[PDB]
């Protein structure tokens, strides 16, 4: 299973608290329990735009996680809606990468963002 330090890192991602709670709600009949956890994280944090694990994720006001580059490309195309639910984020949507999420994902999947 996951470790205390992993739990501490997850607790820091305060803007995905509800989601992480569901992830944590998820013992397997095959392989190891930590593998089940990893499977569930990967599924939960898929970017809808590029179909990869989100990298430099933006956690939108409407509580969806999209890569910054994917959201940036959409805005440059003059599409200011959430790719996941089409809530109107608006022009000049002030974004910051969700660093706590990025830190968790980089710890669980080191190097997944190589060249991203
Ligand atoms: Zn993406
Ligand atoms: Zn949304």
């Amino acid at each position: 299973s996951l470790t205390a330090q992993q739990s501490s890192l997850i607790r820091e991602d305060k803007s995905n608290a509800k989601l992480w709670n569901e992830v944590l709600a998820s013992r397997p009949a095959s392989g190891s329990p930590f593998q089940l956890f990893l499977s569930k994280v990967e599924e939960t944090f898929q970017c809808i735009c590029c179909q990869e694990l989100v990298f430099r994720p933006i956690t939108t006001v409407c509580q969806h996680n999209v890569c910054k580059d994917c959201l940036d490309r959409s805005f440059r195309a003059q599409v200011f809606s959430c790719p996941a639910c089409r809530y109107d984020l608006g022009r000049s949507y002030a974004m910051q990468v969700n660093q706590p999420l990025q830190t968790v994902l980089n710890q669980l999947f080191p190097g997944y963002g190589n060249g991203r």
